[PDB]
């Protein structure tokens, strides 16, 4: 149907804009802290910790298979990078603190976003 279409060129156009959102979201981790799972061979109780691992690379996996339906989900799965870091490590240490500017950083990207989602439709 041409209704199931335009609801498929929607989710590709999003797809589109997902893609910019996330490589803006990345370069805000230039040390590249966040671009890959968490290796459970080099922490192996990591899963023990952290019930929903999150990295960019896994985002990206579910974004070319256009498996974000909304700009809500790909949030929840940025949120759970920040947020898994700052449960997992310590205050003092350099990871928690790439994730505090991860979150500050990132916050002004999807705040915008956010208006071009609604904006755009
Ligand atoms: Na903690």
């Amino acid at each position: 149907s041409m209704e199931q279409v335009a609801m498929e060129l929607r989710l590709t156009e999003l797809t589109r804009l997902l893609r910019s959102v996330l490589d803006q979201l990345q370069d805000k981790d230039p040390a590249r802290i966040f671009a890959q799972p968490v290796s459970l061979k080099e922490v192996p109780d990591y899963l023990d910790h952290i019930k929903h691992p999150m990295d960019f690379a896994t985002m990206r996996k579910r974004l070319e298979a256009q498996g974000y339906k909304n700009l809500h989900e790909f949030e929840e799965d940025f949120d759970l990078i920040i947020d898994n870091c700052m449960k997992y490590n310590a205050r003092d240490t350099v990871f928690y603190r790439a994730a505090v500017r991860l979150r500050d950083q990132g916050g002004v990207v999807l705040r915008q976003a956010r208006r071009e989602v609604d904006s755009i439709g």
